[PDB]
């Protein structure tokens, strides 16, 4: 049953590459709800509605790269249900920013121990792989994500609803 | 708690939209793993998997529009876990047409069931949405797929390998 | 006798390089009696004859960048026979592609132990050098190939003359 | 007081760049003193001048790169005095350009220092960012500068006056 | 010893100078300390840490332009230390200002004795090479530094983040 | 086992045209050695290292069009081993051209002898083959590289190795 390409890669890199996988199609879900919370009637922000469907999107196309990538090395993909984000409403932008910030910050875990893993299991493949593609994508999201709560928060944010409003306008816009 | 904009609304009926979201997305799920399927080295049917992919993209395009309807309306997204496919292993072309065109007659009864419950709450504006943007899509959705499966079948699929071979060239290219 | 630019380059890193240098030459000459094999009266596969001798220039471009890499680092590049392939007659295109497969992997190993001795020596330019310009192209090559095997097989090669004959059409043209 | 995009960045790491960065900028001021000797009215080598002028400015551009990861990664940068060059008056172009060869192993053997402590404490983003900007740019750097010192030395320099003029009239303009 | 071009040019006048170089290249590197202050990830001000950068790079342009002059008139180029800034932290948008301000009549200051000793010596050569590059250079950017503390002292910073935000957005960028 | 093009082929033909297929690829061989020796950092000649890789890729061009000519007349190619040159270290520009001129004479001596061949097995296709695409292009690189030694002996190599450098700059480049 292996294979006719595989070569080098290990079951349980194969097994990890399944549950990133997972983690990116998660990740792109909760981008998805926090999008929508921001068209709403009564929140109102389109420029944080359209940051955060971008975001969706960009982590969907994350999550079909590390399936190309499966079967580029010959391991099968076992997709797992799609986990419903944790919060319905997401309160405030300042508080969609910080749990965006938390996510992309539990994502970028996942990847250093799938590099750590590679590395251990002497795939350098798979570790240049995780290094092209997916580490500074993350280290640039993490300072992006850092950069707007701390804009947020000396605006005034969440008290302020003028804050939101100019940063959505001057930032996200 | 009642939206300012809402209006000729009824819980029914956002309740169905909301279940509605998740078969689409549900459906989005099936059609990644159909793509992926496709692109394993043991299968290689590139132009069956752009195929899928594009009709993976296309029902989250509609889980999306859906999702904005349901904001236009004053209603409240909730999101619930997106279960993972019937299937891992496609088995062949013919099979996954199959599958897909069994998929799309059940998105088609879900929409026709919303609209029965659009035109009993009298809400005009929801069912218009619904005859406008979903049910012609789908009457065409379902002719396709069946188009694809007769065409498949009268070729010799699933036992000729020549018969995919070629109508992923000729049909899907 | 050290170069003057030679910095964290071990003698066996050198070697292994230049036995590298060897083994891309080699592909190239199996390559080039491949493709003028499918060039013959009695085979006349031309799209086969174009697609391996496509593949001979590249192998012999690889080649090339490891002599650049050997001159950069300082190294000296020693030269071997180029010994000639294991077959004159390829038999068939399910043959040739299997055997290019087969090529694909020894290759494909090479690199993963020329890797491993750059990383055991501390080179991280010579790791990153092979990781950058060699492991992603052979993990393509070998998926690619392993793609053409199986369509060539479900289409009934080498039995059935009219597969190779619309696989060298609608695949390799 | 640890920033909040901080992850995975040991203070051992965050020291090194600090250090790295003051190598770059004490680079671009040794590069600096060397394009001014040969704009003087008792050198007038023009393309020594502007070649030595670019290397300085390139110098800038990769502390100033460092800085910019020191950021991303949620460090703080500490600068330090920048030393003035080892010398005023650098003789000769072949003179220089041994200096400079001789500067940018220096430079190479700082950068592989602080690869060994990324891969040591299991910071692969930062492994991966010396790899892609630095380790290559040197190795080429250190190439070149051979070459030019060879060219010199074969050319008859530093003895011969007309060696000088035509390597700056002929390899550098 | 004395250059073949050396005319009218006081021993006083090239000890000045090169003590102008040093000071123009000690700006150069206050200013770059602001730049990446204002890119931290906790301070996150993108249209600050631009207008700092600039300043840097102007300045290393105007000390290179003294290296230049110090050449054209025979004298001989003594570089120094590059002393680090005063600050690690700056603080604010607000004090950054402040202390650029400060920097600029510094600056201004010892150009204005460098004009001095110029005239004293009955250089008019190198007062019209002040005058002309140097003291309108000078009067417009304290003006200019001047009118941005003015506007940020009034907008309300450094106590109205909001203040530093919409100064950032709108003056800056 | 007669290939059905086949008409007024003489087997000695076939075999002579075997032989001249593996001096041309060993002339492509010696040439990227010569090519690779002037791309040392103690060498450093670029334009001797550009036009002998020119010459080397000139030489698998003429291989394969033998190999072309072979299948045409309905001939069976039989491949050797490529033997490595006789020289790792090429010594100088006037040694490696030297060299070349030796070899080009050689290659030149066995097309004469296939063509004596082709007259007397009474065979003017291939004797034309020969003369139309082999025996001008060979007096033409005979001439062109009496010439290049004629005017690095005139400037003085190998001894001086500013002569070298100039004919590397104006004859080469
Ligand atoms: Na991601
Ligand atoms: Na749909
Ligand atoms: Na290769
Ligand atoms: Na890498
Ligand atoms: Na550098
Ligand atoms: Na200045
Ligand atoms: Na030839």
């Amino acid at each position: 049953s292996t294979s006719q390409v595989r070569q080098n890669y290990h079951q349980d890199s194969e097994a990890a590459i399944n549950r990133q996988i997972n983690l990116e199609l998660y990740a792109s879900y909760v981008y998805l709800s926090m999008s929508y919370y921001f068209d709403r009637d009564d929140v109102a922000l389109k420029n944080f509605a359209k940051y955060f469907l971008h975001q969706s999107h960009e982590e969907r196309e994350h999550a079909e790269k590390l399936m190309k990538l499966q079967n580029q090395r010959g391991g099968r993909i076992f997709l797992q249900d799609i986990q419903k984000p944790d919060c319905d409403d997401w309160e405030s932008g300042l508080n969609a920013m910080e749990c965006a910030l938390h996510l992309e910050k539990n994502v970028n875990q996942s990847l250093l121990e799938l590099h750590k893993l590679a590395t251990d299991k002497n795939d350098p493949h798979l570790c240049d792989f995780i290094e092209t593609h997916y580490l500074n994508e993350q280290v640039k999201a993490i300072k992006e994500l850092g950069d707007h709560v701390t804009n947020l928060r000396k605006m005034g944010a969440p008290e302020s609803g003028l804050a939101e409003y100019l940063f959505d306008k001057h930032t996200l816009g």
